[PDB]
């Protein structure tokens, strides 16, 4: 049931219902420099795979291991499970007529600031009523981990933990940490505990009380969830700062318990600063 897939440009593929003898699969990579892709389905008398997936208010995609059109569609996933915040209007759809050939063009663009914190793979393509199909696999590259001011955006890599450091002090007393809606906090008890070990890996975390770090500590100093849409914000009242410089580890895991990990070392400045003793 293989349709015939040809590449017209990087991230632009064309499928027709001409029966090919071997399965050819397209390969798209979406990142900041190449935030868009085009799927072109030839109408031989031209639907995006999965059917309706580029028109619906909840956009839908194939699992990356779908074996064919029916396997894809009977198991169709949600685009937002791969890219949080994805919207139908990230697709622009066009009918094109050329020299007696009708095709439909589905051009998908990810706003680059919304690239996910971990690499994702799904696939889409073209499908026909007689069950013919072409797959185009989509790799969505991640937003780099970063610390911008006091906002810490975690990220995940299979080639090792991500380590980020950020500062807290009396006069710059809040930080925001984002694990992403797809991921998970470490330790899970982070509003009460930090990792005294050298990783937020549950096997290495060695959770200890945040009363080791702050004075008059309260879990109420955290607002928002680490895996909520805006991450979690930790705000330290001025009296909360100890006399000594300190640090603690909090972070994120890809899955509830498992790697990759993102380790955020929060460096707490002692109060008073030496100038003001």
């Amino acid at each position: 049931y293989f349709g015939t897939l040809t590449q017209k440009a990087p991230n632009w593929y064309r499928c027709s219902s001409t029966r090919a003898k071997e399965e050819v699969v397209g390969h798209v990579t979406l990142n900041k420099e190449h935030p868009d892709m085009t799927i072109e389905c030839v109408d031989d008398g031209g639907e995006f795979l999965p059917l309706e997936g580029a028109r619906s208010s909840y956009p839908r995609v194939c699992h990356i291991d779908a074996k064919d059109q029916d396997d894809c569609e009977r198991n169709r996933g949600f685009l937002t499970d791969y890219i949080p915040g994805a919207k139908q209007y990230w697709y622009k759809i066009e009918k094109v007529e050329q020299n007696g050939e009708q095709s439909v063009l589905y051009k998908f663009t990810v706003p680059w600031i919304l690239l996910p914190p971990a690499k994702q793979r799904y696939k889409v393509g073209c499908r026909y009523p007689n069950h013919e199909y072409c797959f185009v696999e989509v790799t969505v590259e991640p937003t780099p981990p970063m610390v911008e001011g006091k906002r810490v955006t975690c990220g995940y890599s299979e080639s090792g933990p991500v380590n980020l450091e950020v500062d807290l002090s009396k006069n710059a007393n809040f930080i925001e940490i984002r694990c992403g809606e797809q991921h998970h906090p470490q330790p899970s008890t982070y509003t009460l505990q930090y990792c005294s070990g050298d990783s937020v890996d549950p096997q290495k975390c060695s959770p200890q009380s945040l009363t080791n770090i702050f004075y008059d500590y309260s879990s109420s100093w955290w607002k928002g969830k680490l895996n909520g849409p805006d991450g979690a914000t930790l705000t330290i009242p001025p009296g909360g700062f100890p006399e000594e410089d300190k640090s603690f580890l909090v972070g994120c895991s890809l899955t509830v318990d498992g790697p990759p990990f993102c380790n955020v070392k929060v460096r707490v400045a002692g109060n008073p600063a030496a100038a003001l003793v």
